[PDB]
């Protein structure tokens, strides 16, 4: 109402205009960056003017869980490291006189530190609503457009001192930041089987010219891991009948669109290819399972955040590090992996929007399976 | 909560499977028609189940406004005209087997008119709730892919006796259909100068090798169109200060995003180009008031839904046939128009995205100021 409405038309403005430009690549465009800069200073500089100016704020589960502050912090660092290596390469091929390009990094750099302090001491359930309101949300159009931004420039990637360390952490960042600054915009006014993955998981990894059997091994953990996982939450599904947070649903179905994608566009992919080797049947099963575990943990946390209980507790405890060895491969691996052959055939601008809300996922489902085995 | 979640992950499924095959094409595909097909009929099953299953329900502003109803009924005509033109032209060219090909047509009528009769009647404020909501999110995915399906192929048209009649009005069809199904799902438990812009409204219809002249017309038109009605919404924005439903604002704000898109677009074009003839000039202003009354009449508008009053009586007077004639032009038009020149340079993917947002926000627009000139 009002000002809280006027700040949305502000931030989708922003994001359009933003959005816009982002593409002006393939319009067949470097003034995008100069756009990213401009938005950022502006963003950080009411930052600033609100670490201030949260003196006058008469200030007050609503504050936002460890998880959300961790990987905010976690990814800031990472994306410090990106724009270092990114000012680094500038500077080793300095030669035009544009200081924009050499200047994003720098200005990303002061924009991710000055947010991350913000978001983490300011997390916590005012004043000057109408400038606020309009702020947060000119800081979330801020987030979007740089997310949308790299995912174009890693999508548009393929084909010296830099070593092209890309790191895609910026995305998972800057989703991070837009929810936290959503919170925050609401209130203005034996499970040992577990470990044994983690081995076998890191083991693929560090093997990972390749072999028939090496994508067996990557498929079959791969395969064994979410059929443990499609029936374990099956079981906490059945026994929730024994013993019978909307931005909670919202995010958690909201990131499985992620995986949902990748597996339907690898399984009409399979189909359409028919292929005869191995390769394609555990393509085929591997989606299969994905979206079949998706699904049920999806419904069995919902369900949940609405001895004899220790039964429960062991298959969260299970899921628990189950889905952080599924977590290791997206933040850290390669998105042209071998076990899309038919997929790749080039799909690596899908795989760079989906794969992010994985990992989005993922650290929603572990806190949310973390909250529910201490409670 | 229980089934009501579990029919959004089917929807979703359903939708995010079709989402996969719709672009199947440019994949280097017709199996899309079958998948289209097979949900159309059990979409269609369902809604002759529910038909005659409608007695056991113990029924009972929230019933929807006429609008929705008349323009689901003009487009499920239109959609009628279409497909009855789509398989003239395949009986016409009958020669492949395939008969997925001819059914769609066929099946797409059927389920048109039992669609638009079932939402006629049953749109008014139970029982079989699991079913029933499983059914209407099943409808919805299948008018989403639909609509999807038809965004694509028009965006690839580009490039023998059905005359090439093409009628997106599909796509309008499917968004009212969708909001229509979305309401029933939340409860299972002297303003004579439009006059005078008809007629030119009109007469550049008729009109429109173009000259330089006409290109002048047919904005300095629009942009009269939209300088009025920025400067009216601004009146009636300030006249409420002396005299001071979700979906509805959702819906606003939503379709507003299709005339944000373009115009937008436009005005990234017109700078990077830089041209010196007056078109360019007038893109940007045109855009620019586009921009400017979009949003001012979304703020009118949302205002307005929370002598002397007969002043905001005739601005929404002037309003509702200025809105009208700003409707014809994109329901009955070319989406590679003349207008725009540096934009096209091909665009029309991203004005047949966008394009419905604005019938659709028109047709929304009108009923709201309707609304309160009664009021």
């Amino acid at each position: 109402k009002g000002g809280r409405l006027l700040s949305v038309l502000l931030a989708v403005n922003v994001l359009l205009l933003a959005c816009t430009l982002i593409s002006g690549g393939a319009f067949n465009d470097t003034d995008v960056f100069a756009l990213l800069t401009t938005m950022m200073l502006l963003a950080a500089l009411w930052i600033v003017f609100y670490l201030l100016r949260t003196a006058r704020c008469p200030d007050a589960a609503h504050a936002g869980p460890i998880w959300l502050r961790g990987g905010l912090v976690l990814f800031g660092i990472c994306t410090l490291v990106m724009d270092v290596f990114k000012t680094g390469y500038y500077s080793s091929f300095f030669e035009c006189q544009s200081a924009i390009k050499i200047l994003h990094p720098i200005i990303q750099a002061v924009f991710v530190i000055v947010q991350t302090y913000f978001l983490w001491i300011s997390a916590k359930d005012h004043t000057h609503l109408d400038l606020t309101r309009c702020g947060l949300m000119f800081t979330l159009a801020t987030n979007l457009a740089i997310w949308m931004a790299a995912v174009v420039d890693e999508s548009v990637h393929q084909a010296q001192q830099g070593y092209f360390y890309l790191y895609p952490f910026n995305i998972e960042y800057s989703l991070f930041a837009s929810t936290m600054l959503y919170v925050m915009w609401k209130n203005v006014g034996g499970p040992v089987l577990g470990l044994l993955l983690f081995v076998v998981g890191l083991a693929v990894f560090i093997l990972y010219g390749h072999t028939r059997q090496a994508l067996v091994i990557y498929y079959s953990f791969n395969i064994v891991c979410l059929g443990l996982m499609t029936l374990v939450s099956l079981s906490g599904s059945v026994i929730y009948r024994f013993d019978r947070r909307t931005l909670d649903v919202a995010l958690l179905m909201g990131a499985a669109l992620g995986q949902y994608a990748i597996s339907y566009y690898s399984i009409v992919a399979v189909v359409v290819g028919s292929p005869r080797d191995l390769q394609g049947a555990l393509n085929l099963s591997h989606a299969l399972l994905m979206i079949a575990q998706h699904t049920f943990q999806n419904v069995f946390i919902i369900e949940s955040l609405h001895w004899r209980r220790r039964c429960l507790k062991d298959i969260s405890l299970f899921l628990l590090l189950c889905n952080v060895i599924l977590w290791i491969m997206p933040a850290f691996g390669a998105r042209p992996h071998f076990s899309n052959t038919v997929e790749v055939d080039l799909w690596a601008a899908i795989v760079n929007i989906c794969l992010p809300f994985g990992i989005f996922y993922r650290m929603h489902a572990v806190s949310s399976l973390l909250e529910v085995y201490v409670l």
